[PDB]
């Protein structure tokens, strides 16, 4: 088995967080995520992932936590971020991997969540300052 590093992004706007419907974890709601590429910082990865998935330009990317996820095994580094221009909205650029993006309140997250995300929600994870 291989151990892989993913970066998972909590993109916040006000009291809302961006979630998408995955198309591993089919038809569950998840945060933007993807594989750290060699040479990247966590922050570069976060930005790249959001740009590839939604065309959104993010900033003020800050480390929150890290979790271990056995399935392969994923070490998932959770970052928070804001939009560089909060007037922008997500566009579903990769329909092969996602059915759509939306803004949700942490006190009313959609279900079902991708299980690695549910795991941290169960543990009291909250990305909002
Ligand atoms: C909070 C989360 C999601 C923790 C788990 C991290 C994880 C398995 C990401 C998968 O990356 P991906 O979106 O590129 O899918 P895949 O591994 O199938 O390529």
């Amino acid at each position: 088995g291989s151990i892989k590093v993913a970066v998972v992004v909590c993109l916040l706007r006000g009291q809302n967080v961006l979630l998408g419907r995955r198309r591993l974890g089919d038809s569950t709601f998840s945060l933007p995520s993807g594989h750290l590429e060699f040479g990247e910082s966590f922050e570069e990865c976060a930005a790249r992932e959001l740009k590839e998935e939604t065309d959104l330009d993010i900033g003020k990317i800050e480390l929150l936590t890290v979790t271990n996820n056995l399935f392969s095994q994923y070490v998932a580094v959770f970052m928070r971020a804001v939009l560089a221009d909060p007037r922008q909205e997500p566009q579903n650029i990769e329909p092969e991997f996602c059915d759509g993006w939306g803004w949700y309140e942490w006190d009313n997250l959609p279900k079902p969540l991708f299980w690695p995300l549910d795991n941290v929600v169960q543990d009291g994870f909250n990305p909002f300052p």
